[PDB]
DNA sequence: CATGACGTTCCT
DNA sequence: CATGACGTTCCT
C-alpha cells in the first residue's frame, strides 16, 4: 500500500508533513486519502505563491496549518528575488476548524478573512504595515498574535507600522501580542486589557510613560529591550540612539501588579531608578543586559526589597573604552534573597576578590553565576567556599593563570553538585593552591588553557569530591605513573585534543596512570595522534567507555605485536571508539583481543574496504557495531555469524554495491540498520531471508536505486514502510534516463 | 582507438603501469601492442604468485621490471596469508636486455637465473636466507645488490642468513651492497673490492674489526648502525644488546681511506675513541644519533682535526633517567671548520647560553643548527648573532616562553636568516627576545600559547623579517597598529587563532591590515570568523588571502555590513573561501570581490546553484575551485562568454547532468575535474564537440552506464587527457559491470 | 504572457 | 583439489 499523502509524509498526531518539497501549490491528496484524519498540515518553505479557495477545503478537520517560507519577501529572500503570494478571498474560510496558523515569510500586504476559530497567528516577517479594526475582524477566540519583522533592514517599508487605537480591541482574549521589529515609534493605544505578554522590542519606542501601557493590568511579561540601543555592541544593522533617550518616566510600570518578567536589555541605560521597580511584587526575571550601567552596579539602591526576584542579567554592561581594576557590588544586592541565577559576563574587570561580589556570599539561593568574558586576570576562587547554595559558575574566557599574587563516553556536568567552568583561561601549569578552599567541587572544566605540564599527582590534591575532569584542547604531557591519582572521586577524565606532546616524534609517552585511578568510568584520549612510543597497554578494571577515536592505530598495530592488545586490560569496557584511527585493516586476531565486554564498538571514517563478519563472534556482547564512512564494496564474505545479539549495525557512506542473500537473516536481534549513502541498485528482501518485519529502522536513502517497472524494492520498501525514514522523498531513483534524483514515487513503478 | 596496453597505463619514457590492478598473472597485450616501445614494466602490488617462462619473453627492449609486493611472505601480508612465489627457469633469461629488477617482498627461498645485463637487484624481504657463488652467476654488470629484511621481526626466519665465504666475488662491479634486517652477527667474509656502499644496519653485528673491512678500500658510505640498541627509545620490537657490547677495535676504520660517510647510530655507544675517526680524510658525514653520548660530547678530543666534517648528527644522545641542567659543548668541536649542519635534537638539557655552544660560534661554515626537543626552559638567543654562516635554526619542541631571566603563503626555505621558535611556551611576545636578532628573515611562533592583544610593540628589533608564522595561538586582533614594527613584513600567517574570534558577545578589529603597506600575503584561515568584526579589508599591497574555515555564512546573511568585506583587496590575485558554511551566494557579492583576482576557491561549502553569468564580474579568473560542493546540474546558462577561465574544479559534487553546451564558450579552459558527481555519461555536445584543447579531463568515479553509449568513443578520442583512463574510469551499471572498468568489456 | 527563481534561512 | 585471500604496506 502506497504512502497515502505522497508527495507528503504522514507523521504521528495526525500530522501531513510536506516540507521541503519544491511544491508550487498545495497538494491536493486522492479521494481514497484519510483526509478526515488530518490535523496539522505543515508546507514550509516550499514555493507556493497562490493560495486557492478550494486548497484545504477537503481536510475536514484542520486544526493547524504552517505556510511559512514560501514566498519571502526580497529583503528575505536569499537571492533577494520579490514575492507577492496571493490569497483567494474563502482560502481559511474553508477551513472553519482551523486553530492555528503560520502565514510568516510570505509577501503579503493584508490580513485574509480567517475562520473565528482561530486561536494563533503568526503573521510575521510579512509586508503588512497596518492593522485595523476590520483586519482581525470576528476572531473572538484569538490568543496568540506574532507579528514581528514587518519593517526593519531585512524586510524595509520606508515608515512605521501603523496599528490604528484600538485596533485589537475586538480580540478579547487575546493574551499575547508580539509586535517586534516594526520600526514603531510608539506604543499602539488601547489594546486588549487580556494581554498576558507583549513584547515589542527592537522598535524604535524611545519614550515610555504609563499611558503607553493603559489598562494592560494583566501583564505578566512586558518586552521594550532594544528600542535605544548601545550600537558598538551591535552585531547587526544600528540605527544610533540620540542622548536624550530613552526618558521612562518614574512611574511607568508601577500599575503592572502581575508582571513576572521585564526586559529592557540595549536600551542605553546610565541609571536605574529604584521606582520603577517598586510597584513590582511579583517580579521574578529581569534582563538590564547590554546596558551602560557598570558605574550604577557599585552604587545602586535599585534592588533594595526585590526579595522575590529569581533571575537578574547584567551582561555586556560594559565601558566602551575600558576594563575596570576592581569592581565591587552594590549592597543592595543583599536583599535579592530570593535570587537563584546573576549574570555578569561581559562586564570586564581584571580582578575578582572578596569585596567584589561580597554582597551576593549569604544569598541563600543562588545557583548560578555568570562572570565568562571578564578579563579577569586574578580571581580568588576561595571566595567562593562559603556561598551557600551554589551550583554552577562560569569563569570561561578569562585570563585567570593560577593563585592570586556522546554522555554515553563523556557525561556531562548538568546534573551534579557543584561546577568551576576555567575552560578559555590561561593556564599553563595547574597549582594546587588555587583549588585550596575548592573540596566541594564535584566537576571542574579546564579545556582551551595552556596547560603544559607534566602531570604527576600534586596538581589536584584539594579536590577531594571531584567526579568529572575536562582537560581537553591542553598541551598535557602524558607520562608520569601517579597522573590524577590525588583525585580519589573522579569518575570521568577527558584528554582528548592534547596531541602536542604525542607529535614530539621520538619522545615517548607513558599511560600506565590509567591502571592507577579506581573509580575512573569515562576516559578521553580522543584527537591526540597518538601513534607511537606509548605503553603497549593500557588497564583498568573500572573503564566502561574509552573515546580513542583520532589517534593511529593503524601505524600501532602495524608495529610487530607490540600493541595488539592494547584494550584487552580494560576488563569492564562497555563502549569503544576506534572512529578516524587511519585503519585500513582489520586481523581478527586484534579484534578478539578487544574486551569480552564490549557492547558498542566505533570504527567510523576509518578506510577499511574488507571485513570479516565471522570475527563478530569473538565480541559476544555486541549490540552495536558502527563502519559508517568506510571504503566495503560489498556486503559478502560470509553474513552476520550466528548467535550475534548485535542490534544496530551502521555501514552507511561506504561503497557498497552488492549485499549477498541471506546476510542479515542470522542476526535475529538485529533492529536497526542503515544502508544510507552507498552505491546499491536495489533493495532485496533476500538480504534478511524475507524476515524483515522486525527492524525498526532501516535507511536506504541516497542510494542510485535502478527504477524500473517491477523491482524488488517497490514492494518490499512499501511492506516495511514504517521502518523506512523520509521514504516518501528521500529515497530516489539513480537510473534509468529521467527518473534519475526523483523519489521512487515521482512515477508507479 | 583503444588504450595500447589494457589493463595497464603507458607513461612516459616507455613505463608499462599495471600497478594495483589486483592481476593473479603477467598481462599478454594485445597483438599489435608497441612492445618495443615497452623499456619499464611496473606490476607493484598486483597478486602475481606464478611466474612463466613466457611473460616476459616479448618484450625485447625492456631494460627495468618491477615486481614487488606480489606474494608478500606472512610477516609482512596485512592478513599473515602465506605466499610462496614460484619462478619458472627461464622467466629472466628470456630478457637479456633486462639492467634492472625489483622482486621484492615476494616469498622466494633462492635466487632465479638471471641475465648478464643485470645492473641493479633487489631481493629484500624475501625468503631467501643463503647466498653462494652459484647464487648470482655470471653477472658481471651488478653494480647494485640489495636484500634488506629477510630475517627479523615482520619477516622471521630462526637463524641468521649465510653469506657464504668469497660468494660475492664474481660480482666485479659490485658498488652497492645492503644487507639491513638479516639477523647477521658477522660480517660476511671476502665482499667484492669494488664496493663503495656497504649498508649492515640492524642486524646483531656487535663486535667490529678492521678484518670484518678487509680488502674493502674503496668504501664511501659505511652504515653498521642499530646492531646494538639503546630498547628505551625503540618504537619497534628491540632486542636488548649486552652492556660488554659493542667491541670495536681503534683501527677498525683506519683502512677507509676514501670514507665519506659512517653510520654509528643506536649502537650504545658511551664513549668515543678519536682513533676510530683518524685518518677518515675524506669523511663528510657522521652518524652517531640514538647512543649514549650525553657526558662524552662535553669533554671528547674525537672531534678534534676532523677539518672535512660537514654534517654531524648527534641527535638522541639522551640519558634515560634526566635532563641535564646545562650542556657545554666540548672545545673539539671548534676544529670542525667545514661543519656545515649540526644534529643536537632530543639530548635534553634545560639551559642554551653563550657557553653552551660557545665552540660553534666561529665556524665559518655553520648554516643549519637543530636544537629541538630538548626540553629547554631559558634560551639567550643573543648568542647566535655573530655566528658568521647561521641560515637556519631549529628550536622548535622546547619550553621557552621569553627572555632570559606556495601560493597563498611562501615557506623559508630560500631566505638568509629562518629561526622556528614552533611548539614552544610563550604566552606573550616582549620584543627584549628579540634584541639581537634583527638578521633574522623568517620567524615561526605556530602552536605556542600566546594570547596577547598585538599592538606594534612586540616585534620592533626585527627589522628585516619577511616571514611571520603565528598559526595556532590565541591572538587577541583589535589594536590597530598589530604588527606596523615589522617594515618589511610579506608574509603573516594567523590562522587558527579562534578562540579570541570564538567569544561570543566580544568584537574585534582586523583594520591593522591595511596599516602593512608590504603585505603580500595573509592567512586568516580556521579562525571561526563570523560576528562583530571589521566591516572591510583593506590593502593595496595583499596578493593572496586564505580565509578558508570561516563564517562568511552568518556575515553575508548579516544585511549589508559585509558585502564588500573583500572589495578593498585592491591587488589581491588568489582568495581561498574553502569551508565558510555557504549555502547561497548573491551575484552583487561576488562583483564586490576584487576585480584583479584570477584564483578562487570556494571548495567544500554546501552549494547547490551557482550563477555562472556572475563570472563576467571576475575578468581575470583563471581558475575557479567548487569542489565539494552540492550542486545537482551544470546547467542554468553556460559559463559565460568571454571568460578566461583555465581550471575548473567541480569534483565532488552530485552533478547528474551538464547542458548542451555548457562549456562551449570558455575558450582558454584547459583543465576540467569532473571526479566524483553522479554522471552516467560523458558527452561531446557539452564541449561542443571542441574538446580536444583540454589537457585534464577527470571523469573517474562518476556511475557511468555501461550499455552499447556517447562516452565510449569520446573518451577515446580525448584519451591523452583523461588520468587513469585504463582503470579508474568505471561503470555504475547495468548489472555486473557495476564497480568494473568501462574497458573490461568491449562496448 | 506585471510573473520564476533561491533555499534548512529566521535570531541581533 | 598442500592452495585464495588482504592491500597504497615497506621505514624503526
Ligand atoms: C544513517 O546514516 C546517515 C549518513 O551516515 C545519517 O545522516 C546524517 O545524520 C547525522 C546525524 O544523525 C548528521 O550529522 C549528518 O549531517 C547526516 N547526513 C546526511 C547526508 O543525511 C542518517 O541520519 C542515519 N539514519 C538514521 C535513522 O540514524
Ligand atoms: C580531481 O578531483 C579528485 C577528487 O576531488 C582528486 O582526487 C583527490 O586528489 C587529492 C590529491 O590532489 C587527494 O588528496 C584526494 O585524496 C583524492 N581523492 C580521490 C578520491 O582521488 C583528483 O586528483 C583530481 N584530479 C586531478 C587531475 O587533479
Ligand atoms: C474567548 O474564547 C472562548 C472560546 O475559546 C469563548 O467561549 C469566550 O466567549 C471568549 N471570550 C471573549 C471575551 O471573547
Ligand atoms: C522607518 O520609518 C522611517 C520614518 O518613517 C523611515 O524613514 C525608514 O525608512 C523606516 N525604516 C525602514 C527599515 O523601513
Ligand atoms: C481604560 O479603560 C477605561 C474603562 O475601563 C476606559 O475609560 C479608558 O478609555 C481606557 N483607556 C484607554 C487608553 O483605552
Ligand atoms: C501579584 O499580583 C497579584 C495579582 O495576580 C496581586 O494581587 C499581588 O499583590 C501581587 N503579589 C505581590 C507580592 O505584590
Ligand atoms: C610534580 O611536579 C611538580 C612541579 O612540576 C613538583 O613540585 C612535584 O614535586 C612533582 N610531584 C611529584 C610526585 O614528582
Ligand atoms: C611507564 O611507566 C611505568 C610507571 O608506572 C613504568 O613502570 C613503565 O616501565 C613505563 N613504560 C613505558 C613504556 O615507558
Ligand atoms: C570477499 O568477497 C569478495 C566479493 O564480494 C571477493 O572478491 C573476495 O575474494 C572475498 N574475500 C575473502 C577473504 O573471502
Ligand atoms: C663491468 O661492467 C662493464 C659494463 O658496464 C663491463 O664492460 C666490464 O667488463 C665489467 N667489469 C668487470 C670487472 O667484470
Ligand atoms: C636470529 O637467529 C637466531 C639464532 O639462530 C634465532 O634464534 C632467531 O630466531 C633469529 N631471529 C629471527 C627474527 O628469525
Ligand atoms: C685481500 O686481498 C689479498 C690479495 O689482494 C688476498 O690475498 C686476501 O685473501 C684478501 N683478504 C680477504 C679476507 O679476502
Ligand atoms: C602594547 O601592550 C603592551 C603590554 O603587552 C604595553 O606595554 C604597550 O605600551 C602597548 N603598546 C601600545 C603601542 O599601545
Ligand atoms: C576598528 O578600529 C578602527 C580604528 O582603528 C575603527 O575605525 C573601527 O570602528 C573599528 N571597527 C570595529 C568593527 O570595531
Ligand atoms: C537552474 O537549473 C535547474 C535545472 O537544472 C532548474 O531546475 C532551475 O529552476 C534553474 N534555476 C534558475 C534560477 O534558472
Ligand atoms: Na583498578
Amino acid at each position: 500500500t502506497l504512502p497515502p499523502f505522497l508527495p507528503c509524509e504522514l507523521q504521528p498526531h495526525g500530522l501531513v508533513n510536506c516540507n521541503w518539497l519544491f511544491l508550487k501549490s498545495v497538494p491536493h491528496f486522492s479521494a481514497a486519502a484519510p483526509r478526515d484524519n488530518v490535523t496539522s498540515l505543515s508546507l514550509l518553505s516550499n514555493r507556493i505563491h497562490h493560495l486557492h479557495d478550494s486548497d484545504f477545503a477537503q481536510l475536514s478537520n484542520l486544526q493547524k496549518l504552517n505556510l511559512k517560507w514560501n514566498c519571502p519577501p526580497a529583503g528575505l529572500s536569499p537571492m533577494h528575488f520579490p514575492c507577492h503570494m496571493t490569497i483567494e478571498p474563502n482560502t481559511f474560510l474553508a477551513v472553519p476548524t482551523l486553530e492555528e496558523l503560520n502565514l510568516s515569510y510570505n509577501g503579503i500586504t493584508t490580513v485574509p478573512a480567517l475562520p473565528s476559530s482561530l486561536v494563533s497567528l503568526i503573521l510575521s516577517r510579512t509586508n503588512i504595515l497596518q492593522l485595523d479594526p476590520t483586519s482581525l475582524t470576528g476572531l473572538h477566540a484569538l490568543r496568540f498574535l506574532y507579528m514581528d519583522g514587518n519593517c526593519y533592514y531585512k524586510n524595509p517599508c520606508g515608515r512605521a507600522l501603523e496599528v490604528a487605537p484600538g485596533a485589537l480591541l475586538g480580540l478579547g482574549n487575546l493574551t499575547h501580542l508580539s509586535l517586534k521589529y516594526n520600526n514603531l515609534t510608539t506604543v499602539p493605544r488601547s489594546l486588549p486589557p487580556s494581554l498576558e505578554y507583549l513584547l515589542l522590542s527592537y522598535n524604535h519606542i524611545v519614550t515610555l510613560a504609563p499611558e503607553d501601557l493603559a489598562n494592560l493590568t494583566a501583564l505578566r511579561v512586558l518586552d521594550v529591550g532594544g528600542n535605544c540601543r548601545r550600537c558598538d555592541h551591535a552585531r547587526n544593522p544600528c540605527v544610533e540612539c540620540p542622548h536624550k533617550f530613552p526618558q521612562l518616566h518614574s512611574d511607568t510600570f508601577s500599575h503592572l501588579s502581575r508582571l513576572e518578567g521585564l526586559v529592557l536589555k540595549d536600551s542605553s541605560l546610565y541609571q536605574l531608578n529604584p521606582r520603577w521597580f517598586r510597584g513590582l511584587g511579583n517580579l521574578t526575571v529581569l534582563d538590564l543586559s547590554e546596558n551602560f550601567l557598570y558605574d550604577c552596579i557599585t552604587k545602586t539602591k535599585a534592588f533594595q526589597g526585590l526579595a522575590q526576584l529569581r533571575r537578574l542579567n547584567l551582561s555586556f554592561n560594559y565601558h566602551k573604552k575600558v576594563s575596570f581594576a576592581h569592581l565591587t557590588l552594590a549592597p543592595s544586592f543583599g536583599s535579592l534573597l530570593s535570587l537563584q541565577e546573576l549574570d555578569m559576563h561581559g562586564i570586564f574587570f581584571r580582578s575578582l576578590s572578596q569585596k567584589t561580589l561580597q554582597p551576593l556570599a549569604r544569598l541563600p539561593m543562588l545557583q548560578r553565576l555568570y562572570l565568562q568574558m571578564n578579563f579577569i586576570n586574578q580571581a580568588q576562587l576561595g571566595i567562593f567556599k562559603d556561598f551557600p547554595g551554589l551550583r554552577y559558575i562560569d569563569l570561561s574566557d578569562n585570563r585567570i593563570s593560577g593563585a592570586v599574587e556522546s554522555e554515553d563516553f563523556m557525561p556531562s556536568c548538568k546534573n551534579l553538585s557543584f561546577t568551576l567552568d576555567l575552560s578559555r583561561n590561561n593556564l599553563v601549569t595547574v597549582q594546587p593552591e588555587m583549588f585550596a578552599q575548592l573540596s566541594r567541587l564535584q566537576c571542574l572544566r579546564l579545556s582551551h588553557n595552556s596547560i603544559s605540564q607534566a602531570v604527576n599527582g600534586s596538581q589536584f590534591v584539594p579536590l577531594t569530591s571531584l567526579q568529572v575532569l575536562d582537560l581537553s584542547h591542553n598541551k598535557l604531557d602524558l607520562y608520569h605513573g601517579r597522573s590524577f591519582t590525588e583525585l580519589p572521586r573522579l569518575e570521568a577524565l577527558d584528554l582528548s585534543y592534547n596531541s602536542q606532546p604525542f607529535s614530539m616524534r621520538g619522545v615517548g609517552h607513558n599511560l600506565s596512570f590509567v591502571a592507577q585511578l579506581p573509580t575512573l568510568r569515562y576516559l578521553s584520549l580522543a584527537h591526540n595522534g597518538i601513534h607511537s612510543r606509548v605503553s603497549q597497554q593500557l588497564c583498568s578494571t573500572s573503564l566502561w567507555a574509552l573515546d580513542f577515536s583520532g589517534n593511529s592505530l593503524s601505524q600501532m598495530w602495524a608495529e610487530g605485536d607490540l600493541y595488539l592488545r592494547f584494550f584487552q586490560g580494560l576488563r569492564s569496557l562497555i563502549r569503544l571508539d576506534l572512529s578516524q584511527n587511519r585503519l585500513h585493516t582489520l586481523l581478527p586476531c586484534t579484534l578478539g583481543n578487544l574486551p569480552k565486554s564490549l557492547q558498542l564498538l566505533r570504527l567510523r571514517n576509518n578506510y577499511l574496504a574488507f571485513f570479516n563478519w565471522s570475527s563478530l563472534t569473538l565480541l559476544p556482547n555486541l549490540e552495536t557495531l558502527d563502519l559508517a564512512g568506510n571504503q566495503l564494496k560489498a556486503l559478502s564474505n560470509g553474513s552476520l555469524p550466528s548467535g550475534t545479539q548485535l542490534q544496530r549495525l551502521d555501514v552507511s557512506r561506504n561503497s557498497i554495491i552488492f549485499v549477498v542473500p541471506g546476510f542479515f537473516a542470522l542476526a535475529t536481534r538485529l533492529r536497526e540498520l542503515n544502508l544510507s549513502a552507498n552505491a546499491l541498485r536495489t533493495v532485496e528482501p533476500s538480504w534478511f531471508g524475507f524476515l524483515a518485519g522486525s527492524l525498526e529502522v532501516l535507511d536506504v536513502s541516497a542510494n542510485p536505486l535502478h527504477c524500473a517497472c517491477g523491482a524488488a524494492f517497490v514492494d518490499f520498501l512499501l511492506q516495511v514502510q514504517a521502518a523506512v525514514p523520509g521514504l516518501p522523498s528521500r529515497v530516489k531513483c539513480g537510473s534509468p534516463g529521467q527518473l534519475q534524483g526523483r523519489s521512487i514515487f515521482a512515477q508507479d513503478l
